[PDB]
RNA sequence: GGUA
């Protein structure tokens, strides 16, 4: 498991279509699914929810839930689908998370978190990891954070992805990634205190240069919004992070997405399910706005063909 | 089944 660089799990963003796009930009970057509730995996259509392309490796499935047995079985199923890692969501502050007692509100019950992780760890052979916040209600302490890390490590967890801020359950989800202050220094300190463990820091990191800064202090960096707002924020990732002699081209990626789009349309996928994630491919580039316009207006393969000729 |  290479922890150096990852794209954050993002509901309504990091579905298989956007993940495929990102993979065209960076071969090395680690991909995460949208948060997927365990009940959905158990009772829903597992193909629709879990199926992914082999090119997406390395890829982790993120699960949400509160019941050890349900999550363990969901992890087992996730493993069967070929995911390289089962990630436990411990950071979602949504109203639905609060009603279902999952996500960030699990940090109130370390005993429960430990039995969840133990059950998950015994159900699969792939790494079981966590994505967490610094605490709840802005009442977090460094000792409290370290204690939670210890509890989870006792349960077998080695990889800790930390959104380096508290969660304020009274605020909206959007506000919960803007208002609570970031404390990346705490994640830096965790690595200093738990050298044997793997720490990936997350929150407000806008560029590869900024990621490189943190990579001097922690094992990895996870980027969310910056990547969706402009996938080519990862343009130099393969070369500067992963030491690969590879540099993507926006036009090459766009051409690959066209062939991808044709395959998907073939099997019933709505064109917009793919195109809606391609709007920022030319962010801040010449004709980038017309590109967005053409795709958003046409929402079809024919529209993509017009945009491609525009950018050729 | 699901964090503007
Ligand atoms: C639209 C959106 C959806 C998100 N969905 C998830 C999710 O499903 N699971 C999760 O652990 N975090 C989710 N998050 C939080 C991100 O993973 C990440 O921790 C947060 O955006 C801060 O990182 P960033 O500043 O690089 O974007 C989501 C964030 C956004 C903006």
């Amino acid at each position: 498991l290479d922890p150096r660089l990852s794209v954050a799990p993002m509901v309504d963003r990091t579905d298989r279509h956007f993940r495929f796009l990102v993979r065209q930009v960076s071969l090395g970057v680690r991909l995460y699914t949208e948060m997927t509730v365990d009940q959905a995996v158990l009772r829903g259509n597992r193909e629709r929810l879990l199926a992914f392309r082999p090119e997406e490796h390395p890829i982790a499935l993120q699960l949400a839930g509160s019941d050890p047995k349900s999550l363990a079985e969901a992890a087992r199923i996730g493993e069967a689908f070929g995911y390289d890692e089962i990630n436990l969501n411990l950071g979602c502050p949504s109203e639905k998370a609060q009603e279902g007692g999952y996500g960030a509100c699990l940090l109130l019950d370390l005993a429960r978190v430990r039995e969840i992780l133990k059950a998950m760890g015994e159900a699969v052979r792939v790494p079981v990891t966590v994505k967490m916040r610094l605490g709840l209600e802005g009442k977090e302490t460094y000792r409290g954070l370290a204690q939670s890390v210890e509890a989870m490590a006792e349960a077998g967890v080695k990889v800790f992805v930390v959104h380096a801020r508290s969660a304020l359950l009274a605020l909206s989800t959007k506000a919960n990634r803007e208002i609570p202050p970031l404390r990346h220094d705490w994640v830096h300190r965790l690595k200093g205190d738990f050298p044997q463990l793997t720490f990936v820091t997350n929150g407000g990191i806008r560029s590869l240069e900024e990621a490189l800064f943190h990579l001097k202090r922690v094992d990895g960096v996870m980027l969310g919004r910056a990547v969706y707002e402009d996938p080519f924020v990862l343009e130099e990732a393969d070369r500067r992070v992963f030491g690969l002699p590879r540099r993507p081209s926006r036009l090459e990626v766009a051409r690959r997405m066209r062939a991808y789009l044709e395959e998907e349309v073939l099997k019933g996928t709505p064109p917009w399910a793919v195109l809606r994630h391609m709007l920022n491919l030319f962010r801040g580039r010449p004709k980038g706005r017309l590109w967005r316009r053409l795709l958003s207006e046409g929402r079809s393969l024919q529209a993509l063909d017009r945009a491609l000729r525009l950018m050729e």
